[PDB]
């Protein structure tokens, strides 16, 4: 299945015919910080399985959802579930959802994910807003746009120079003023390490060299799908750890050390992106 | 169809039974730069359709052909269209053209592009003789020879240390000087950028840090497969714009600005290749 | 064929009803360094033809075996053949043979290898112990472990950063020392190159900014299996030149040079590996 102009419209009919919300803004949650998802207000739940194309997401397993309702007054688009390039699926699956947003109305996508920590000023429990990325996968002859480009959704070759709103960055930085977490919020380059092994002790000291701030496993290829057709973007990494730290001292990381950081900001992050829901333009 | 002796005899029979040209040297033009192509003189055009074992060129569209005639007295094929790995082909249908060309008695292959400036030193509209290579496809599993050897066109493990011919640039540069435009000619190694989208801000930055002098989306897969069955290359890149310098101003790129810097270097790249094809020793 | 839990289980069942033999260490040796497979006691070879799902080896041809027996009086498991990305093998296909060995019991991996020197103080014919790497392929989405994951096997999101046994390499050193080599014996990061190009000179020169000792076209994969599924590594490249040196004077490399390399070590790798594999706790 192409991620092509019919394929995306037939999604799109279904779902209209399904909801009657016509949502502007879209989400996507990182693993561990989705509460924000159970506290939409007259929502409607259609799972991937209903809807026309949608790739099928039960060998990972696990959860795989489109969530429409009411956020703080604003008409709004859940993805849960995940869907990463780590565990096989092709740049035409990735796609296809954000396509499928775009048809819909969306106009503004907000992200969130788990990183480790490359600049030396971050803390386990920080926050940093994306500003820009060094995409090895695109580098490398895997960029998510290789293959026939879709004209309808945007051009052959695409300019990231704006993938990154500096607006919505702002206002992200003000919430955070208002409510004195401003000590926990940084700005930084992400680095896309297409996973699944945490990168390597001497992959982060690269890292470093390369004036990247944070390093993960997501997020780049749906900005990119997003900035291709016409919609903002903020993203915002929660950070696990300090992985040039840990290098220097020979200490571990793990999937159950990043679990219990995204729980110990998971409250804090959910009323944080609440309230940048509520306030954008 | 794989790259195979046995499929480019095929297509190598083919053409000849058509032409009655046997040429020895080989053309590739960047987009907007072909003007050449239409100079070619008791020219022959062969559709790829017609070829056996040549891969299909519809999907993207837009023109196809082999073009075989006379240029300053010299003997050439040129390729006409446009073979790129962003589009999706595969390293088989990249290979065989150049094969090909080795079966009809190719010895020199020429070859232009677009490209992005890193280097400070370059300006829009300027020509960068490439003298080396950082393959970001190849380090990460992409390269174009990943697969079976084919063993009558050359060795497992090849060297590329040769790859890019110094007394040819040595004459593009001589040609430059006696024509009073040695001030537009520089030399620099080329990053290739998988592609499609353009290098963004922050990698723009990293390959400058990393010794790169331009940037682009091709020419090092063809580089590659002549320098494995010994065809000598020159391979020029055309500065669209300076990608350090617009990731400083914050200023964008887009085709419609490439395509505009080709038109205004058109008729002198046209006119340095027809001497330097004569000229050719 | 995948490499899951129930294929690998067919495999090992099978070499167990062949065998009689539960080895604890598993070797794989680079090309002209097998000398050491040759001089296994009570030796039993099972060519992977004969082995449920194992992964077919003769497009690329020549050897591919299986060799249990003894060597210095413990059990071990070696690998005859090569299964390399660059040849065009899947994940899943690199991935089978090394799972099979957990399932027989194998604790330890030792592993050599041919490699580049990118380090000013290396010397061709000088052995590095590898301590940690950079792997291109994966931070470029060709991990060895992109795909489903095999819970069996080992975690979704796997640390290396003991990927290579520290007392293991140490051991290494006290041998070479008791033997009067230590002064051919460093320490060292690997990058992986996924070939099958040698590195270009400009791609040498990065790689030395990068703080990278050597580099190689192998190794990185199986380590990376291996250590998802809890098996220490003990990996060690031979040097067949200087990258640097060669890049700085104008020097090429080729296949046959490397082997001549090889063959002016074999005699001493194969005795050092031999008491390794005595002494190992
Ligand atoms: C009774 C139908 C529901 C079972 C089901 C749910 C989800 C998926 C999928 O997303 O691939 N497949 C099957
Ligand atoms: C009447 C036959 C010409 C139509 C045509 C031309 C080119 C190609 C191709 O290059 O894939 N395919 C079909
Ligand atoms: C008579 C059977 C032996 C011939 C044979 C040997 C090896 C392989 C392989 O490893 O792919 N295939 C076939």
């Amino acid at each position: 299945v192409v991620a092509n102009y019919e394929n995306a419209s037939m999604a799109a009919d279904y779902i209209k015919r399904v909801s009657n919300v016509l949502p502007d803004i879209g989400i996507i949650c990182g693993s561990g910080l989705g509460k924000l998802i159970e506290e939409i207000e007259e929502r409607k739940v259609i799972p991937y399985i209903n809807i026309p194309n949608f790739p099928k997401t039960t060998v990972a397993g696990h959860v795989g959802n489109l969530v429409l309702g009411s956020v703080g007054g604003r008409k709004i688009v859940a993805m849960q579930g995940r869907l990463h390039m780590y565990e096989g699926y092709s740049n035409q699956e990735i796609a296809l959802p954000i396509r499928v947003m775009k048809l819909l109305g969306v106009r503004v996508l907000l992200i969130t994910n788990l990183a480790g920590g490359i600049n030396r000023k971050l803390k386990s429990g920080d926050f940093v807003l994306i500003k820009g990325h060094i995409n090895f996968p695109g580098l490398g002859l895997n960029n998510v746009l290789v293959g026939p480009n879709q004209d309808e959704f945007g051009p052959r070759f695409p300019d990231l120079s704006n993938a990154y709103d500096r607006l919505l960055q702002q206002l992200a930085l003000k919430i955070a003023q208002e409510n004195d977490f401003q000590d926990l919020v940084h700005e930084g380059v992400y680095a896309f390490n297409g996973g699944p092994t945490y990168e390597s002790p001497d992959e982060s000291n690269m890292l470093l060299k390369l004036g990247c701030d944070v390093v993960g496993m997501s997020t780049v290829p749906e900005v990119i799908i997003a900035c291709h057709c016409g919609i903002k973007v903020l993203a915002v990494s929660l950070i696990a750890n300090n992985s040039i730290l840990d290098a220097e001292n020979d200490v571990s990381i793990n999937h159950e050390k990043v679990l219990a950081v995204a729980e110990k900001r998971a409250d804090l992050l959910q009323m944080w992106f609440k309230e940048i829901i509520t306030r954008l333009p």
